[PDB]
């Protein structure tokens, strides 16, 4: 297998990386491990002007008043249990939020605060017919409402949530109160089934009170049944959100409609779907195991025809210290982190299960050492039928010693071994900033993007509105608009010139500069700066962009372009003129 | 016969051989990357808000940013390390903000941003490089816009006898101005001379125009040299002027009625000018003719002379101007007396022999070129190892290009800018890996792996977080033990010790509308164990490496219950260090 990619060369598959605590989506080439492209989505990115333009801050909403967000899990949009590469989805447990990535553009297109929880952690899609849903777990259990009046995580109103967005819409479609909390989650390939291991089923706010007791579970959703129950109009609403909330608690013992709960131990982390769909598998932590729920008991489970939730479970095999996650190469073997151990340990899962009943038989097939203390991993393609079998990255929270010294902060190390074969082989070390949780790949050919915008995307389409209130026409118009202390300049940008070169504006006015990049050309970026008044934005081939400010000084201000486009790059510059406050009405 | 045949493949395991610390461009950070390897080792914030360290949202960053934390954005181009007799000392790395008119300074030893200053009475700091001898005492930095003095909004003609831009002094060790130079026409970029007497810099707007034609109606613009010795006489002896309310001394550099300053000389070059690069065997400042399809070499020891008006003609200090391609842009040196420039248009690198070009502009017939390289494409700056030093070894170069097209994958209408690794070992130039990059890179620079000694836990004592220190002095609190919340009306400042896997402070509460100041000592002693503060939906965020003390300052505006959480996965128990604040309701 390939395993370097030389001058001239491309990379065989998309990389999606989380951007951990730094809050972006990051685009790596694979088997080269390089980074092609940084995606902005929590963060605010001083180069293409994402959460400072207009039009990032109308995606982000009343939440781009955050700086920050901290992102684990990204997955990919999928059509019958396949990639097809139209959404990249992906949480920010900092700030309560999903995002979604639209993968022709390459940018975040829709973001949504999820309504009455806190933490967005655990996220995956639904596999079939198609990504409906995207399920997202709230980890933190806290009262409702959570006013002041409350603060016991016991009270029967202290509950955290189950979480379902409509991929299309990114509107809130459900939510589900469950018992205990939500770390991860997966989904089957019938859409009837998601599941979410679970490791606070104490209610408890300490460390000790969460490791008492001996089993936590993995909680199975129905979502048939929920469907059901909001067709039917079945359901409450929480505070002034009219997402239908559904009850998946027990009461008195008894199950809801909706939720059935496997007792596994213990605070089990990872919840992964065996590629050929026929197991959740839940990686038991603080137990040395992971815990093989079969998919095709689940409908008897919930029809009563088991005695003991356990009866779903078909293997729990002894693996090593500290199981986080598993992933899957598609001949039937999983591979999972062994935090403590430090390992990779690669196992079949049909051994596993015979084992269980009893048939001594050893289904561990080889344990790697990784550098160090492995949390996530990914195998390519893992998460569809297609599961390729090729190339397995494992995402470790410890470098140590395996790269050059740079202070006090460690770079991550996510490690790429080559699973083609037989036997794992580690072939490249990889640094990551900031704490990549988890990856996703994708083939060259799963993935299809644009090169120059379309004039009516919707990602700009409210400043499009915008401009025509204006009577503007963005693609011919170089105009300064007044309309009281609001000056709205339009103009087009093609190099190495700004279409309004000058403008001149009174001292206090609020100032939208909207540029519309009317080059026909690739790769023929222009960028927008202000000197000295924090103002950034990128204006890609066809693409219009705008940005607002105050023009709180008097004098003259420069602005130029960012991206070197020319060789008269540096000469591509405009000026503001800001008349003193002391010459206009006081 | 040598032949260039260095490894670049860095195996598992193994460790790069230098370091090279990138330029973040419009993105606005520092990084740290690995050669050859050239893979990314560690992110630096300066002009960004980093999501994940908390720079920009921490007490401690925004001290050190000082009023400039207002703005979310930076842009830069040149990165340098400082110097002890000609030789990098692995103290300090400066870099520039063309976007609001800063210079940063790093300290090596903890990869942090440890200083800034927003340069006064300019806008927009673009070229920057250091004093080499006897050590970099001064930051050199040019303002590239002309602007009217003062910038009041009575005068805009940039025409006017008090428009102008300035070369400026920043003390390197304080931080502070050390003194401004006016300068007629604008400045680009800037290097120093081998003995610290002199240094230079290009203009390309000798005309002071506004406008793309204007800037190009000079045959010639000029590189201007600065006599240093001069400037500082004349600050010792009180002879300048202060502009508006900064104290830094102004000296007047610019031509008076055809007159020359007793600080500058101007030599006239074409056409306007871009790179400006010192000879590593100090002899010339090469100046790039971009428009000219020439470099032009002047002979550092002839200017004192030239100073001395021993000499007939300010054009007699060029001693060489060879013809080279279209579009030079920058020059490096390899250390064995060649030169290695970059030809935009015609996307190479072209080696040069300086000695041979000096006689051939005598008149010798004599070929000085010796290979050109094509590169992919469009290159700007290009650096060879310890080019800037009288140790410049030939080993590595690298040609920073802007445009890759399709030499990766594509990633949608933004591209990566290709960063190219060149062998030059050896007698040929050899292509050896393409490295894609974010945001435009401009420039960078390289470092042997024995010149960079990094600190692997912090110092208790470390400035960095010094003031907070101090604040923990005036409430009583020993940071290394305590943990203890001060009431103070409003303000509540929480003082906490953090160890895997528990916050020292689990719990407090609150009166909503309280000012909240978490302090939290990461009070661990093994490398690489670092934790994270996030307080979930409240934009709060920062890290907390070994033996570090950082703080952040938040509203409680929300009443109830509001989790906090670590963010670096620090412990198998991770996902439980965990923290409640709760929220009284007004
Ligand atoms: N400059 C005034 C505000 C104002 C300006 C212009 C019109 C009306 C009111 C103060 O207060
Ligand atoms: Cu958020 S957890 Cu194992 Cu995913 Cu990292
Ligand atoms: Cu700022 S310019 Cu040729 Cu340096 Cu990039
Ligand atoms: Cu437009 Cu550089
Ligand atoms: Cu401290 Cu994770
Ligand atoms: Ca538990
Ligand atoms: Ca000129
Ligand atoms: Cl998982
Ligand atoms: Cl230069
Ligand atoms: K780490
Ligand atoms: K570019
Ligand atoms: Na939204
Ligand atoms: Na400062």
């Amino acid at each position: 297998q390939k395993i370097h990619v030389g001058p001239g060369e491309l990379d065989d598959y998309y990389g999606f990386w989380s951007g951990g605590h730094q809050g972006e989506v990051r685009v790596l080439g694979v088997p080269s491990m390089r980074e092609l492209m940084r995606i902005p989505v929590f963060n605010v990115d001083s180069a293409t002007g994402w959460g400072l333009t207009n039009e990032s801050r109308h995606i982000m909403g009343d939440s781009a008043k955050f700086l920050n967000g901290d992102c684990h899990h990204p997955h990919i949009s999928m059509t019958d249990g396949k990639y097809d590469g139209k959404y990249l989805f992906i949480n920010d447990k900092a700030n309560s939020r999903v995002a979604r990535i639209r993968l022709d553009i390459m940018k975040c297109d829709k973001m949504i605060t999820v309504p009455n929880v806190q933490a967005i952690h655990g996220l995956r899609l639904q596999k079939v017919p198609h990504t409906k849903y995207v399920f997202a777990n709230a980890e933190f259990i806290i009262p409702h409402p959570n006013d002041g009046k409350v603060f016991d995580l016991q009270d029967e109103n202290s509950y955290t949530m189950y979480n379902a967005i409509d991929a299309e819409t990114m509107e809130m479609a459900f939510q589900v109160i469950v018992d205990g909390n939500l770390d991860n989650t997966d989904a089957d390939y019938t859409g009837r089934f998601a599941a979410a291991t679970c490791y606070n089923s104490e209610k408890a706010f300490d460390l000790g009170g969460m490791m008492r007791n001996e089993r936590d579970w993995v909680v199975v959703f129905d979502i048939h049944a929920v469907e059901a129950a909001v067709k039917a109009g079945d359901f409450i609403t929480l505070g002034d959100s009219k997402t239908p909330v559904l009850d998946g608690r027990k009461k008195d013992g008894k199950d809801s409609k909706f939720t059935r709960y496997v007792p596994v131990p213990k605070n089990p982390h990872g919840c992964n779907t065996s590629s050929d769909g026929k197991y959740f598998i839940a990686a038991g932590k603080l137990s040395p195991t992971c815990s093989m729920i079969a998919i095709d008991k689940l409908p008897d489970l919930f029809a009563g025809k088991l005695a003991d939730p356990r009866d779903v479970i078909v293997g729990e095999p002894e693996l090593g210290l500290g199981p986080l996650h598993t992933t899957f190469d598609g001949r039937g073997n999983a591979y999972t982190t062994l935090f403590i151990d430090s390992q990779v340990v690669k196992w079949n899962m049909e051994e596993a299960v015979r084992a269980y009943k009893g048939e001594k038989v050893n289904y561990i097939k080889q344990k790697l050492d990784v550098h160090y203390q492995p949390g996530h991993l990914h195998a390519s393609l893992c998460e569809t039928n297609e599961a390729d079998g090729k190339w397995l990255v494992a995402l470790s929270k410890f470098s140590k010693d395996r790269f050059l010294p740079v202070g006090p902060l460690h770079p991550e190390n996510d490690q790429l071994i080559d699973i083609s074969g037989d036997e794992m082989k580690l072939v490249h070390d990889g640094p990551t900033f900031a704490e990549p949780h988890d990856c996703i790949m994708a083939r060259r050919d799963q993935i299809k993007t644009k090169k120059i915008w379309d004039r009516n995307d919707p990602f700009f389409a409210p400043t499009v509105e915008m401009a025509k209130k204006d009577g503007i026409n963005l693609d011919t118009d170089n105009k300064v608009i007044r309309d009281g202390n609001k000056v709205r300049v339009y103009m087009t940008a093609m190099a190495p010139a700004f279409g309004v070169q000058e403008f001149t504006v009174k001292q206090g006015d609020e100032v939208t500069v909207t540029i519309t990049n009317i080059a026909q050309i690739e790769d023929v970026s222009h960028g927008f700066v202000v000197v000295n008044h924090g103002v950034s934005m990128e204006i890609s081939p066809q693409q219009t962009s705008s940005i607002t400010f105050v023009a709180d000084k008097p004098g003259l201000h420069w602005y130029y372009c960012s991206w070197f486009c020319h060789a008269l790059h540096m000469e591509m510059v405009g000026r503001m003129m800001v008349e003193p406050a002391w010459s206009h009405p006081q």
